[PDB]
DNA sequence: TCTCCAGCTGGGGCTATTTAAACCATGCATTTTCCCAGCTGTGTTCAGTGGCGATTGGAGGGTAGACCTGTGGGCAC
């Protein structure tokens, strides 16, 4: 959960760009959104 | 004869050379200083997260109530 903070938003928007999540997520681009739905594809 | 004048007849001041001394003017060139700008570092603030605490929800256990079955007693043939 740590790690997912130094994600510092624009590299979190590339990761979820990369599992395939649909791009209103990336689209909200939210800092702790984006962080939580990024921790839950990455268990997923 | 004496005075004046007027030309002219032989006489003095430019030029050329070297040298040192101390001096000057007129933009020029160089060196120094001051100022401004940029980059780096430190400090503060903000916000993320960690972490812990509290509240809510779910599950399990216990107690109480109700219903069903069994036994006993009373009555009737």
């Amino acid at each position: 959960d740590a790690d997912l903070r130094r994600l510092s938003l624009k590299n979190a928007k590339q990761l979820l760009r990369k599992f395939g999540v649909p791009e209103e997520e990336i689209k909200k681009l939210s800092r702790w959104e984006v962080i939580d739905v990024v921790r839950t594809m990455s268990t997923e």
